[PDB]
């Protein structure tokens, strides 16, 4: 019994979340309908009856397992990932909610490996695939463990070649939200790569002005990345950016243009 089917039931959850027939996989916390649903769905897809078991243990340690096994089938049987790729993104949706560092590290690991895979067969994420993963991997970039951000980091990176940008751009935009700094602080960060990667096409006038309001943060650390920002919006604006930062702390401007240059 293969861990992962080659099957085309992929189409049929697809088709079930756009009908309304099952929960949109969007969430502030995951509670317990989330869990029944994507155990349903992999029950449906013959995905493995004991991987099922395996997932859905309370241990983190059947989690590691689980990630392990995916990540010795996934040379063999890409096909069978593909067609599972919805699930198997969802279920690591769950465990980024989880307090195991153990568990983060080698699912991002596993994910880098996965989305290679995709980047190789050239394959495009659903739209339902990447509005199921992103956000809820980027709640992780601001992860007080540095080898978690950076698996983050270098996953986010990898999607944004399968997915549009633009939808990445705006997902990172919303984790200026966050009433976390560390989130905050990394989001900012991850604006200024994207848009020294994609120019200015990436970052409309609203962001802009989005970015900027976080120059004024009592923590350090999200005003200089905020500063970092709009420096780079400057360098592919110019003085155009000026009209688009609304209006700021003179205190700020004389930040931003000390940093602006040098």
């Amino acid at each position: 019994s293969p861990l992962l089917c080659a099957n085309s039931a992929k189409n049929q959850r697809l088709l079930d979340e756009q009908k309304m027939k099952v929960l949109k996989w969007t969430f502030v916390t995951p509670r317990e309908e989330f869990t029944e649903l994507l155990r349903d769905q992999m029950m449906t897809a013959n995905v493995n009856k004991a991987l099922i078991a395996n997932m859905f243990h309370d241990d983190f340690r059947y989690h590691l397992k689980v990630i392990e096994q995916l990540s010795e089938d996934l040379a063999g049987n890409s096909k069978a990932l593909v067609c599972n790729l919805d699930l198997i993104l969802k279920w690591l949706t769950l465990r980024f909610y989880d307090t195991n560092p153990s568990v983060l590290i080698k699912g991002l690991e596993y994910l880098v490996q996965v989305f290679q895979v995709l980047i190789d067969e050239e394959y495009i994420l659903a739209e339902n695939e990447g509005s199921s993963f992103v956000p809820h991997l980027l709640l992780k970039i601001g992860d007080p463990k540095d080898a978690v951000r950076n698996g983050v980091r270098r996953v986010l990176r990898q999607v944004i070649l399968v997915f549009p940008f633009v939808k990445v751009f705006g997902y990172v935009m919303e984790g200026l939200k966050s009433k976390n700094a560390r989130q905050r602080t990394e989001c900012l960060d991850e604006l200024t790569f994207l848009i020294e990667s994609y120019g200015m096409n990436i970052c409309p006038q609203s962001a802009v002005r989005e970015i900027a309001r976080q120059i004024s943060d009592r923590d350090n650390s999200v005003r200089n990345a905020a500063l970092n920002c709009i420096v780079q919006v400057f360098f592919l604006s110019g003085e155009k950016t000026y009209k688009m930062i609304g209006h700021l702390n003179e205190k700020d401007l004389s930040m931003l243009d000390e940093r602006i240059k040098r």
